[PDB]
């Protein structure tokens, strides 16, 4: 799948399972359309996302519900969510893997394409 | 200052200067209002922001224009910008220091609350 997502937990050294992730597509008008959604797996990964050229180029947004992730634990978090806004589109069909490493007061996001 | 931002460049090992930062305050209606704006200083810092109880309780968004920074450089980044969303004030009027560490395809955001 053209777009994959992976989330890890830096506090426990494990995949961030059961994490909600919504994918928005920047619409015709200045605004955000719901594009895809899922919950991370046992592997902390989300595959079923989108298709080949349902996925076309545009600005996308990956919203990660980190707040819920943390409270589930009993942790006091800082961010409301983790957000990743990218442009899909150079000259190519790629493969986008967005990774996110979660801490209560800190997070990193990285992109790996091919 | 109640709200401070610091931004570093992991590619060059220096403060990220002249990076535009917009601060939004989630308004009465489900929506974002402009609250403060500025650019990072020679030391990668933005202090001019807000004040005492002007800064009120609420959900704010700190949007760092990473895209323009990398472009000015000759680098073609992945992120459109770096967004930081948080609930402020609650159990205290706090002091917020938001740190960002940028790379072309990666960014990390950390918060220091006192």
């Amino acid at each position: 799948c053209p777009l994959m997502v992976k989330v890890l937990d830096a506090v426990r050294g494990s995949p961030a399972i059961n994490v909600a992730v919504h994918v928005f597509r920047k619409a015709a008008d200045d605004t955000w359309e719901p594009f895809a959604s899922g919950k991370t797996s046992e592997s902390g990964e989300l595959h079923g996302l989108t298709t080949e050229e349902q996925f076309v180029e545009g600005i996308y947004k990956v919203e990660i519900d980190t707040k819920s992730y943390w409270k589930a634990l009993g942790i006091s978090p800082f961010h409301e969510h983790a957000e990743v806004v990218f442009t899909a589109n150079d000259s190519g069909p790629r493969r986008y893997t967005i990774a996110a490493l979660l801490s209560p007061y800190s997070y990193s996001t990285t992109a790996v394409v091919t």
